[PDB]
């Protein structure tokens, strides 16, 4: 029963990696979990649900992994410091990239996409202006930009650069790459005076 | 004749700002523009191709500006010299509002309007990572990051945050802060040895 849907779950990802969501129909979901048609309907409205829960699992365990970041104190240097979270977002993204690129292009179609995504950011970007702002309180990081406003667009700069890297978009930075640039343009604008 | 074509792009850009192209018709864009139905599809396959023209105006109007600049010396400082290169697409793209939002929504839908994107943006990095070595080749910046690597990651950093901004997306940079921030980033990482 629990079984039936994480066996819908497991195949919908599975298919996503050969081809778009748009391509994949239902058939195809019920055969992969073993059940029928009709019995795949009493778990999902559509294969958009489908899709949705997927992309609120994947967001939700790259939560999970940076609130047990903020819960260490972690002895490190300041660039360790912030390596160390960036990781959390390209590995967990990196580990299910046919989930994160289906879940990034439902966003122009789906409100309930569009808004899970503006949730988690919005956390996302409260946390890293909180710890901008505990660097400076220390005197560790000078008083330049506004916290709040320099968390945005670096969390931005992350999204769009990580999945463009992700997709093999062109123009994108080469995914062994990706993880060095990001936290050099991080490093350089926090504690940059100028 | 030509003055039928350029009210066709008049009109279209007009109502682009009410409502998605989506809910424009061809009765409409035809009926703005003073001429029938039929005669619209000589001038246009499609309510689409329509916007592929007016992405294409604008993405070489700033092109054109940025060729102004480059041509020139302009004695300044350096984080003048970047801020004027940054303000020729906050204020090109952010004078054209409703065909850049309509624009890059089609990037996901129309392959002719992918790849106009990503040509003009390889362009635009290219030009960028140009000026960084040329600074480092005078001792004016740091051997830090590839260059072209750099260059990606703050381009595409650009694109998601004045696209976010212009939209009123949640989360996103106040319109009037997004200059300010974006030009922080670019100094900080293109001079800073950390
Ligand atoms: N795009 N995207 N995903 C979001 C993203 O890429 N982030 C980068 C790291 C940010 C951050 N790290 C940390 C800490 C690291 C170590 C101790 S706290 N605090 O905020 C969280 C959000
Ligand atoms: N996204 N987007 N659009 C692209 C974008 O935002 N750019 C920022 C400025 C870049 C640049 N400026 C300059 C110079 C300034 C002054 C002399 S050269 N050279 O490269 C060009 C591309």
């Amino acid at each position: 029963g629990d079984d039936r849907e994480l066996a819908i779950l497991a195949t919908a990802e599975n298919l996503l990696e050969d081809r778009p969501l748009a391509d994949i129909s239902v058939d195809d979901l019920a055969k992969g979990a073993g059940i029928s048609r009709p019995t795949f309907y009493f778990y999902f409205p559509s294969k958009e649900a489908v899709l949705l829960t997927l992309l609120d699992r994947v967001v939700n365990q790259a939560d999970m992994a940076l609130q047990t970041l903020a819960e260490n104190p972690a002895d490190t240097d300041r660039e360790n410091m912030w390596r160390t979270g960036i990781n959390v977002f390209f590995e967990t993204f990196g580990s299910h990239k046919a989930v994160t690129r289906a879940g990034q292009a439902a966003r122009a179609t789906s409100v309930e996409v569009a808004e899970l995504w503006s949730t988690f950011m919005q956390k996302w970007i409260a946390y890293t202006a909180a710890v901008i702002d505990a660097e400076r309180d220390r005197g560790a990081a000078p008083r330049t930009l506004p916290a709040h406003e320099l968390a945005t667009a670096l969390n931005l700069m992350n999204e769009r650069t990580l999945f463009a890297s992700f997709a093999g978009e062109q123009p994108s930075v080469p995914e062994a790459r990706v993880l060095d640039t990001l936290v050099h343009i991080w490093v350089t604008s926090i504690y940059g005076e100028n």
